[PDB]
């Protein structure tokens, strides 16, 4: 058995009480479903800024009534410290996902992104420290590599942030390290690489590339590739991220106070991604006969991203089970049902 | 000297300035210098750590004609509407409003983060929208963190060691990001242990020089946190004043830069105690007690010395005050202030 299988059996036999912030969002709601499916007690915190009530309802429909009875939901804002303290009380493990993604969003409104991602994160870090939680895993970002060119991306070699959003996610790591130094508070940051899967919002001005193209192709609208299309990414199926969160939360002190890449260590260009979506969608009775529209590059885009996940494998036992193709096969049916 | 050229140019061609934290230590010294150059100045301060008596002292030092060119706004940089009001019609911004004291940030990281990152970002956006000609902001030598190399060069830094150091580093990160994304240039000044008149001695978080000076004037005990070999590059406030004005009037080939502002010198804590006792003795103030050596203070860097070559080449920074000359000029303020 891999470490994830052992961890799931240990949690089921020895339940912890968890907190998932951003539980009404994409990654948060996937963590919530998995944890409740392991018979855990879970507290949730979300203000519905970008998450949806219907994500919570889907989790409710998927878990048993016994498991849903162990879920306490708090509609609240992490910018409000009283909300964070209320959410973390009596909690053993914190999985912090609440934030405002979308580098483009941060460029339009840097102030709001700073308030939520830095101010809100700091409120959660202080609340967890005071409540003496056993683990604090927070969502970091692959944007922390910035303009550093080296590929694959290794955790100890980073570059200059290139957007206000990248600043906030880098600062989460800086405050987490400082809290370890000054107060002895341990934490794990997970630098996600382009996570995708069910319940990633396809609507909105700031939708990710996979959900955005999927909705357009289902609707037969134009799909635009920003650049020449060879821009590559390490798309990470959400189930891989779920595995990383639970392993990080249950890790020993060697695996704590660390930052880990969370990806598949693979390369997929934007042209290849379009082809993958076209074939997977064809398996769901979805025709898309139009070609991609190649347009100008998007300001601030790194051209190539691939992650070295050796650190997560060695220290956490991280063995992702889904490549991009298997994740797309599982995720595409969610979008056909949701967008029908 | 570049600084003399700058002051003459300002006198003939007055600009409108904004100084946030104008009621504080460095801010009030900048205010006195700018008004002494016949500049129009806007001020923004919430009196969180500054004092009205610093503003009144500035008024007593400048002519009534110069003081008439000063508009003061009691306001908070955490309130974006206040920043927008403050930067209106302004050509040069000298942003000093913040919460210093590494010790304060360890006790209350949230408030320090709110002012130093959130407040700084409010000022940076407001200045960007108002299209100011210059934006010079106070950075800190704490950004070097645990980096061992001495002297400190701008391109070599280490990991922050306190919540306060995080906030000052984030100021540089946002300034660099704003240059990339919006084309807004700015200058960060990494101060090294600035001292001089109107640095508050009456505080739980008072800097070492004002605290030891007040204790020695009053005949109280003086405590050294550690072995006394801890060294610093103490920078007289007038050197920092010169750096702000040179940075504010620099061309773009001197903007979007971060500069060390210090003297390139070493002074241990025991030597500093010797200097304070000697300077006060020159003003008829006796202090015959020995220093009390205690444990180290959490998270304090042991040695800090700055390479100021970058500021000299790009800004013409020629600091005029070493530590001893600055102490001689500043001590009379403290004897007068306490009495
Ligand atoms: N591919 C990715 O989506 C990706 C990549 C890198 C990092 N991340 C990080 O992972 C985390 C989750 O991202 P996601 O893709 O699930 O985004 P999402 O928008 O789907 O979910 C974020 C959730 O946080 C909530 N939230 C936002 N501000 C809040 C506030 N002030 N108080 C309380 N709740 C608040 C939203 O309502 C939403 O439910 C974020 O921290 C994000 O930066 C995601
Ligand atoms: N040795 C030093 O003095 C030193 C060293 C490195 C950096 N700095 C930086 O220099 C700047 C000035 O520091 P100082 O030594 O004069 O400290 P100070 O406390 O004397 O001055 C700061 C001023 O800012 C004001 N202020 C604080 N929060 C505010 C807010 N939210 N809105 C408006 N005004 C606010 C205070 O009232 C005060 O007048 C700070 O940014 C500090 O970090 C100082
Ligand atoms: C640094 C980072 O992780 N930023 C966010 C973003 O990462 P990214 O900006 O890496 O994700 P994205 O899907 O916005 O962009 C990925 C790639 O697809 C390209 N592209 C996108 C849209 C489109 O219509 N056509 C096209 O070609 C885009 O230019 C880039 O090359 O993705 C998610 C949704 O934004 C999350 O919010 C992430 O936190
Ligand atoms: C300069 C720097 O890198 N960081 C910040 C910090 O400087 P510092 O923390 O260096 O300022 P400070 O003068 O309080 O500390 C300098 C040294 O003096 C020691 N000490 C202090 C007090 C005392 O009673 N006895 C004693 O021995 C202290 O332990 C340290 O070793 O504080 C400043 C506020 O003034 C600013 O916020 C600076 O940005
Ligand atoms: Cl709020
Ligand atoms: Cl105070
Ligand atoms: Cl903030």
């Amino acid at each position: 058995t891999n470490r994830f299988e052992t961890t799931c059996a240990q949690l089921r036999a020895q339940p912890q009480k968890w907190l998932v912030t951003g539980c009404a969002g994409f990654i948060g709601s996937n963590l919530l479903e998995t944890l409740l499916g392991l018979d855990q007690a879970v507290v949730g915190l979300d203000n519905f800024a970008t998450g949806h009530q219907h994500n919570l309802d889907e989790v409710r429909a998927a878990v048993t009534p016994e498991q849903w009875a162990r879920f306490t939901f708090i509609e609240g804002d992490i910018r409000d410290l009283a909300a964070c303290q209320r959410a973390v009380q009596g909690v053993d493990r914190v999985l912090h996902q609440a934030a405002l993604g979308s580098v483009p969003r941060s460029l339009k409104d840097p102030i709001t992104t700073n308030e939520v991602n830095i101010g809100g994160f700091l409120n959660m870090l202080v609340a967890a420290r005071d409540a003496q939680v056993q683990a604090f895993v927070y969502a970091a970002s692959s944007s922390t590599y910035g303009d550093h060119p080296d590929l694959p991306k290794v955790e100890e070699r980073i570059g200059n942030p290139l957007s206000p959003y990248a600043v906030t996610k880098y600062v989460n790591e800086l405050y987490a390290d400082v809290f370890a130094r000054s107060y002895g508070f341990s934490s794990v940051g997970l630098r996600y690489f382009n996570v995708f899967g069910k319940r990633q919002d396809p609507d909105g001005a700031y939708a990710a590339v996979i959900p955005k193209w999927t909705a357009a192709m289902i609707k037969g609208e134009d799909v635009v590739i920003n650049g020449d299309g060879q821009t590559s990414r390490d798309f990470c199926f959400v189930e891989n991220a779920v595995q990383a969160n639970l392993l990080a939360a249950m890790a020993a002190p060697e695996g704590a106070n660390q930052v880990y890449n969370v990806a598949y260590n693979a390369r997929t260009t934007l042209t290849e991604l379009f082809e993958h979506l076209r074939r997977t969608l064809a398996g769901q009775g979805v025709s898309y006969e139009k070609a991609p529209v190649y347009a100008e590059f998007r300001a601030g885009d790194v051209r190539h991203s691939q992650a070295d996940i050796g650190k997560a494998g060695k220290l956490l036992g991280y063995e992702p089970a889904y490549d991009i193709l298997r994740g797309l096969e599982a995720a595409m049916p969610w979008y056909t049902q949701f967008l029908r």
